[PDB]
């Protein structure tokens, strides 16, 4: 029952003088015919959902440091490679995506900061180093700031074995490896202000004293209802305003559903269809406004099936601009019309 349009205008094309736009894919779709073909014709970077984290590059460790697993990262890298389109590196340092024995030795005690920081190296080092040339963005820190603490610093394990500076010391190691690549600080609820904030305060921070951080990943995980598009370009404002950063619009969904809300659809009411494209039109009419700084707009997912949000909240949802299958959403006519 796939009904792919191979003939309706190309997102990626539609932007060309805009921005690139890329999407996050699983593994499974590069050896699918149906999803290469449709990434190809749509989109000019593209996103591992998964398969570059560190629990997925991470085979283990020994006495002497850590063992890799690349295979399949190799496979996503050399289809970008290969196909004239970008990579991005999604993600050097991540909290939440990271096994409980990174953080050990291998008697299994906790390490120092001096040991961490050294195996934070050695892993930039070798990630940033196999891909050098390659990966034209890396997001080197993802998720280090919570609004809910004073200082504005996630109690993650990198934070309360390191303090914070293992996040100007992977962006100075990340650019050692591979001084062409684009380094990005990624993170989501950027459109609750005390967070912007804190964001927005670090990066120039590291910025003003000499680190080589590029650009703020703007997640953009959004919903039909929140935030306002007035908001996204408050934070695009903000951020844009330090000198030498750009943006990327870099995990970008709308959910047809409020935050913490109940309700749960079996199929897909069609006004919140038509509320989810009136808003992606106003979304993409505003960034193309911001062209000097937005240099990247990726999408979470191909297709609404392949959506994160569903495993995540336990319902169906319908957040991408391809339903199930494939064929074209209100939503894709709405960014087609913005362009």
């Amino acid at each position: 029952d796939k009904m792919p349009d191979w003939n309706i205008p190309s997102l990626y094309e539609s932007y060309k003088n805009d921005f690139r736009i890329g999407v996050a894919i699983p593994a499974k779709c590069l050896s699918n015919d149906t999803d290469r073909r449709m990434v190809l014709k749509h989109f000019n970077s593209i996103t591992a959902e998964n398969e570059m984290k560190p629990e997925s590059l991470l085979a283990g460790q020994t006495s002497t440091g850590l063992n890799y697993r690349f295979s399949t990262a190799d496979t996503f890298v050399d289809f970008a490679n290969t196909n004239n389109i970008g990579i991005r590196g999604h993600t050097l340092v991540w909290h939440s995506q990271t096994p409980d024995w990174f953080f050990k030795d291998s008697s299994g005690q906790r390490l120092t900061k001096d040991a961490l920081l050294a195996r934070l190296k050695q892993y930039i080092y070798d990630v940033v180093g196999r891909y050098k040339g390659k990966v034209y963005a890396w997001d080197v820190v993802n998720e280090a700031i919570d609004e809910n603490q004073s200082d504005g610093y996630r109690r993650s394990t990198w934070y309360e074995i390191c303090g914070p500076e293992y996040i100007e010391k992977a962006f100075i190691w990340a650019h050692e490896a591979d001084p062409n690549a684009k380094l990005f600080y990624n993170d989501y609820n950027t459109e609750i202000s005390k967070k912007r904030d804190f964001i927005y305060n670090m990066v120039k921070n590291l910025k003003s004293k000499g680190i080589p951080i590029h650009g703020i990943g703007m997640q953009c995980h959004i919903n039909v209802n929140w935030p306002s598009v007035s908001e996204i370009e408050n934070s695009i404002k903000l951020f844009s305003s330090i000198p030498g950063i750009e943006i990327h619009i870099t995990e970008l969904d709308m959910s047809l559903y409020n935050y913490g809300s109940s309700e749960n659809y079996s199929t897909p009411p069609q006004d919140l269809l038509q509320k989810q494209a009136q808003k992606y039109k106003e979304l993409f009419t505003m960034l193309k406004k911001y062209t000097n700084v937005v240099k990247c707009v990726t999408f979470w997912g191909l297709k609404d099936d392949y959506s994160w949000l569903r495993s995540f909240n336990g319902k169906n949802d319908w957040p991408l601009l391809l339903f199930e299958d494939y064929s074209a959403k209100p939503a894709y006519w709405a960014v087609i019309e913005a362009s």
